[PDB]
């Protein structure tokens, strides 16, 4: 098949809830991936793919580092 809308698997609003919930949860699971997807019109696979790409991008950006 193919996509019903011209989107890069996310919207400019969904990406904000993903990078916000990434602050409270750095490693979501089947239950927590669904918890964020449920009110953002996503599925757990979109969340898993996004967090996988975000960890790979975080390491170039150094968005969080432990200072202790």
């Amino acid at each position: 098949g193919s996509q019903r809308r011209q989107r890069t698997h996310f919207t400019s609003q969904q990406l904000q809830e993903l990078e916000a919930t990434f602050q409270r949860n750095h490693y979501p699971d089947m239950s927590t991936r669904e918890e964020i997807a449920v009110w953002t019109n996503l599925t757990e696979a979109r969340v898993r793919v996004w967090f996988k790409n975000r960890r790979a991008k975080w390491r170039k950006r150094e968005e969080f580092i432990v200072t202790d």
